[PDB]
Order: C-alpha cells, then structure tokens, then sequence
C-alpha cells in the first residue's frame, strides 16, 4: 500500500536454452516492465560446457525446483513457474473463457468457450462430452454443483443454464437478467444460486422453480453493473437453528451467507443474503471498475480486488474506509481476474501477465499480507489467462490450471522443491 509489484516476462522457451547443453554460449531474455509501457531487457547468458549462467553483475538466475526458477535483477526478485502439462494437447481448438473442476470419485474438468460451447473432460484432459451451442454467445462462468453431477453456466446471452453431467441435458434455464451474466456463486448444495450481471443486479434464484426470489443491487445506484461476486460465511454456526427467528421463502442455506459484489463504478458492496441488508460499501478509491474480487480463504474479513487501472487492493471489511494494502501491477493495464487458492492469490493482468502472490500472516500480526516483493510468474508463451482453477488432486497437494484464448489450457505445479 501503495507499493508496486514489478513484473518480469521470461523467454518462454528458456528452459530448452538451459538444458540444451551446447558447447557455445547461448542466451535468453527477461523483460522487466518499467512503466510499462517501456522495458529493460536483461540478457541471461547460458554458458557452454553446462558451466552455468551469467545474469550480469549483482544479478542471479538459478534453478530452485524442477519447474521453478529464481532471478534477482537490479534488486528486484522474480520467480518463474513453468508448465507441467499442456491440457489442450488432445482438445479441439477453442478460446476458453471459463473453467471448473470437481472430484467426488473421478476428477473432471469443465471448460467454456467464446463460441458458447462447454467441454467435459476427465482427469487426463480427454474429452468426455461436448455440449455444442450450450449458449448463444460466450460462456462467462462455469460452476460444478457440489454433487459433481450437475453444472451451471452463465453467458453474454443474459441467461444461466443448469446442465446434467450424465447426459448433457438442460433441465433449467434461468431468465430475467437484462444484460451479460458475469458471475455465479453457489449456495451450499445449490438449491439457491446467485448470479451477477452488467444490468446492476445480483439475483438470488431457487433452482427447483427456476425463478428469482430476490434481487440485490448497489443501494446508491441500482444500475451500477456487477463484474464479480464472492460468497462468504459470516459465522460458521449453527443451522436448524441456534436462534430465533426465520424464515424466508424458497431459501436453502442462505442464513449466515454474505455476497460481495465488485462494480463497474469501482465500489464494492456487501449484502447479507438472509436479511437482505446491504451491510457495507467500499469506495471506488481508484476511480475505475472493480473487475474481479476474491475472499481470503483463511479469513473472510479480508478481500482482494483487482481494478481496471492495474490496482490490486486488499480490504478489511471491518474497516471499510480505506484499503489495508494497495499494489500496482502494470499501472494503466487492467487486472482481469483475482483468485485465492492454496494460501496464494492468482492474478491475471492485461494480455500477457499471470502472477502468483503468496499470502503470509504478518509477524507484527496477525493479518494476511501480500508478499508483493517476491511475485511468481506462471510462464506462458505470451498467453492470456481468462480464468484460474485450483486442482487439489487426490491428497491435499495442488496444481493450478489456467485457461484462455487460442486454446490455452495449461497446468502448473504449486508444490515446493
């Protein structure tokens, strides 16, 4: 707050340069953006004889893991995390705009395209089902229900659709949004879902009936479009019911739920899903759109919000008057997506930038703090991340899946040398 996270881009095939093992000197570049738009081109020489690397005086470059490299260049630290698997290998070419995963027994993946197609994939990224023309236009979001046996999609076509994983059937179509549906949150098992839209609404739906039972919006301006939503639990007790009194028609597990909404104006609003009260509004401190936000997975008092100017802010909902951290990433370039997983924040910036930022608890404690001085870049071939998906595999380890345009579907290892 306000400190800037220095972005580096490594030559995508640099690993092949390092393990080439040629007799002669070779070289790869690391471009460091400095407003960004301009840059410093660092040349890392890969000495022949496999006798190592020369990063220049005062600089280092080194392998710290099978798929993890560390550079220090002009006093800035960078980590570079390389692909462990291309998931687009056996897939027909689409521009991916949405992803989710589920694993009850078998692990599965769903992907949504700019063309409106949904693909169901298995553990090995082999196509298991294609739902062609699932929507008229771009799938903006895809979620499995917790059963793993159903899914919900959202689209520019202003509808949401519930699909069966069994047969690709479409038992429900949720209509009523007046603009693009941008986001989805599932309440508990999903008898209720929430959808966000550029029409300014967050609609609470009951799925059995396929109707909207409540519409939330920004109290100051109901037409301020919603880019992102996140659901959190205010308190983790106690249903049926440790207090008086209820209840609300056609609501299932809404009690103690709050929904956070990032707006086109850049404000953020928080709604008690049960009471229907707007509890909080965070100011558009940066005078631009809040494109994406996400809740801290350890402490839901803390949220992370990415804005159209490249500001990443951390807010404490208890103290809504000012952010508790501000971090510029390629100022002037939009943050497209922020996503909390495995004690880290994943951040898509502009057309080319994907960063994993570690979150620690502050020593002078104890409140989560972004490790902004030591970003990790998920190395691609100048590919654009539309969305991240955390894959805890079988047994509490993890990988991150990125999907994007031009058939980008790439897996990254998160665990440590």
């Amino acid at each position: 707050m306000t400190k800037t996270i220095t972005v580096a881009h490594i030559q995508y095939d640099f690993k092949a340069v390092l393990e080439e093992n040629d007799e002669n000197d070779d070289e790869f570049y690391i471009n460091v953006d400095k407003n960004l738009n301009e840059i410093k081109e660092h040349k890392i020489v890969v000495l022949g004889n496999s006798r190592g690397v020369d990063a220049g005086k005062g600089n280092t470059f080194e392998k710290v893991g099978s798929h993890l490299y560390k550079a220090r260049l002009d006093g800035h630290d960078f980590l570079f995390n390389t692909i462990i698997r291309d998931g687009s290998k056996m897939l027909k070419r689409a521009d991916y705009t949405a992803v989710d995963t589920a694993k009850l027994q078998m692990r599965r993946f769903i992907l949504g395209t700019t063309e409106g197609d949904i693909k169901v994939l298995d553990s090995n990224f082999n196509l298991q089902r294609e739902i062609d023309q699932a929507h008229v236009s771009e799938i903006t979001k895809l979620k499995f229900f917790p059963s793993g046996e159903a899914l919900i999609s959202s689209s520019q076509d202003m509808q949401l659709k519930i699909w069966s994983v069994k047969d690709g059937s479409n038992p429900r179509t949720l209509i009523g949004h007046r603009a693009t549906v941008t986001d989805i949150a599932i309440i508990d098992r999903g008898r209720n879902v929430l959808s966000a839209s550029l029409d300014g609404t967050i609609r609470l739906w009951e799925c059995g009936t396929g109707t909207t039972i409540h519409t939330f919006n920004r109290k100051e301006n109901p037409h301020d479009g919603v880019n992102s939503i996140a659901l959190f639990v205010g308190t983790d007790r106690q249903l049926h019911e440790i207090s008086t009194s209820k209840k609300n028609n056609l609501e299932f597990g809404t009690y103690g739920k709050y929904v956070i909404a990032g707006h086109v104006s850049g404000v953020i609003t928080v709604h008690n899903v049960f009471s229907k009260e707007q509890t909080i509004q965070l100011p558009s401190k940066f005078t631009c759109s809040c494109n994406s936000l996400t809740v801290d997975g350890n402490n839901a008092n803390y949220i992370y919000a990415g804005y159209e100017n490249g500001m990443l802010a951390q807010w404490d909902l208890r103290s809504p008057e000012c952010p508790v951290g501000e971090f510029l990433i390629n100022e002037g370039t939009p943050i497209n997506n922020v996503y909390f997983a495995a004690g880290a924040l994943f951040v898509s910036s502009g057309f080319d930038t994907s960063i994993k930022l570690d979150i620690i608890s502050d020593p002078e404690s104890e409140r989560p703090a972004i490790e902004f001085e030591t970003p990790t870049f998920l190395v691609s071939n100048d590919d654009e991340v539309s969305q991240f998906c955390y894959v805890s595999d079988d047994e509490s380890n993890g990988e991150v899946l990125e999907v994007g345009k031009n058939n980008f579907c790439a897996l990254y290892n998160l665990s440590n040398p």
